[PDB]
């Protein structure tokens, strides 16, 4: 079993696109909804990000 709808690059590209946004803007969304729902800047595929996932990105993309 398989599907023909996937990120053609990797989640890491979508994560890098989130990492460059203002710290106050990212923190404001987390303080009102606890997570972020966004599309990959390279292929448009959607992914979800939370405070714990962003904390791992801040210790891998820095
Ligand atoms: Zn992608």
């Amino acid at each position: 079993m398989d599907v023909e709808f996937k990120c053609t690059c990797s989640r890491e590209r979508c994560a890098d696109a989130l990492k460059t946004l203002p710290d106050e803007e990212v923190d404001s969304i987390l303080a009102e909804d606890g997570e972020i729902d966004m599309h990959c800047d390279y292929c448009g595929n959607h992914y979800l990000f939370n405070a714990m996932d962003i904390a791992e990105i801040r210790n891998n993309a820095s």
